[PDB]
């Protein structure tokens, strides 16, 4: 019993990680294999922050203008090439500690484990989830740049994200390992801004699930919903739609809890109109979108 | 920016977790150096759970019922014995992947990472304090025995908790890689219950100090309060008393912030009393008690762990 967010064990991804020098500027790399992969922004100089010109100030480069140290190493650098927003740099070893892995661009909603790392080396690891508006809420401090999100299924990791950047609000944007950006946003320092936040109503649904099957039944009703008037409440809350797909993924939960995924969809509706008056659901006071309906199957 | 609840990478521990089957039962063992820590109720049935002779239940068995594998590798245990709750397996191999290490007893209010596991098998990694009740609020399944908390400063890691079982209320309850219990329970199947718990006042106003440092600041005032004056305050709100220790280790935020302990003191005062308004402070609504003062320092300036 108990129900936390967790993370993925970090060990796989913590033998990968090494330091990323380009001029004055440091950041982690991601090495796998006999590439390191970084933000392309390692090559940005001072003047170039607003509108880099990357293939113009990459071709100006050569191998030994990179320094790529694994632990106390340096490795050597015999190439690069950019691929989107990503670097990518041959080095001249292969990781041994390589693990299993692929690359996967995931959907608003996910969840994932991201390793914060400075210099190169792993500072601690949490759970995030991919907000709708395409950013993440994530804990990154100067130097940070290059960290990576991750989920592990069976022995592989599936790498997911790297961190390029924190936006006004002071949320975070980055890519995918194939270097493209999530959501709208560009590897430069010219005014951005994160689009309006919303709830990730199938993972809110996700999270009832889970405080039924721990045990907890406190905030159900004995009524049901067409998924249309749902819809129509909710987004007066600033939740996300649910689709057809989200009813169809709450399937086996609802069929562990006895629960129709519409009867849960009017307890939500309810929570949403009076709130928890000084209860509590898992040990929150705020409804709680960051579990998938894959993580509280894993989890419970 | 931002604040999370971030545990210690977990690569280190990852490395020593082996599987450890005794007739019917399989759980997890820590393998460091030539030595397999694991919960002695491992050699229990359910029948000797009732009311177990661990030394009894222990001269049955051989070496060889002991099966521990690392990975897909077997084990040979050669030798076998018991320190309080737990069981070590003395092995003929020392673990390559051993990290600097020592075992560390904590006190109520600090926290540790939790490697969750099962079947050997590092499944997740989360943040836990222990309780001013001595439970832990953690997430365990079936399998999970013998998982094991932990801290790191510098590279060394410090082993604080072994999970031993859950309580009826769905808290957690282990002991300490000397096999000592946290809190005033024993392994064995009987009437067991946690004792009423505590908010950990230190760790909220450690909070309070994220919450500043990351632009939050709604909840802060002009006014300020005394030791005494506020410790009254605590003890009606179900809140441990706040020492003058605690004050002296939130020096650092206190100068950072310009906010004083007593200043906050007012802030947490007045949010007890008259609760958030509709507000949040990091995200939540409710007060955080599950970050020390070491923690907020180190998230709010990136101390690292190659
Ligand atoms: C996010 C982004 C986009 C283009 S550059 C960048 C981050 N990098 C810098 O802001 C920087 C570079 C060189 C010297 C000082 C600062
Ligand atoms: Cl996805
Ligand atoms: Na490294
Ligand atoms: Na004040």
């Amino acid at each position: 019993s108990g129900f936390r967010k967790m993370a993925f064990p970090s060990g796989k991804v913590e033998g990968c990680m090494v330091q990323v020098t380009c001029g004055t500027t440091t950041l982690n790399g991601l090495w796998l294999d006999d590439v390191v992969y970084c933000p392309r922004h390692v090559i940005c100089t001072s003047e170039d922050m607003l509108n880099p010109n990357y293939e113009d100030l990459l071709i100006r480069k050569s191998n030994h203008n990179f320094l790529v140290q694994a632990g106390n190493v340096q490795l050597r650098v015999i190439g690069h090439s950019m691929q989107n927003c990503v670097l990518k740099l041959k080095v001249d070893t292969a990781n041994p500690k390589t693990p299993k892995y692929k690359f996967v661009r995931i959907q608003p909603g996910q969840t994932f484990s991201v390793l914060a790392c400075y210099n190169g080396s792993p500072s601690g690891v949490y759970q995030c989830a991919m907000r709708p508006n395409f950013t993440i809420k994530g804990s990154f401090l100067n130097g940070s740049c290059g960290s990576v999100g991750f989920n592990i299924d069976y022995d592989c990791v599936s790498f997911c994200y790297m961190h390029h950047m924190e936006l006004p609000t002071g949320v975070h944007a980055g890519t995918d390992l194939e270097g493209n950006f999530y959501g709208p946003f560009v590897d430069r320092q010219t005014a951005q801004a994160a689009g309006t936040d919303t709830t990730i109503t199938v993972n809110v649904l996700a999270w009832l699930y889970a405080a039924v099957i721990n045990g907890d039944r406190w905030f159900l009703n004995r009524f049901t919903t067409t998924l249309n008037d749902f819809n129509l409440v909710a987004m007066k809350y600033n939740y996300e739609p649910l689709t057809q797909d989200h009813v169809d993924i709450l399937g086996p939960l609802s069929a562990q809890t006895g629960i129709a995924v519409l009867d849960m969809c009017a307890s939500l509706k309810e929570l949403l109109q009076n709130g928890m008056n000084g209860r509590t659901i898992l040990g929150s006071a705020l409804l709680e979108d960051e579990f998938t309906p894959f993580d509280v199957v894993r989890q419970c």
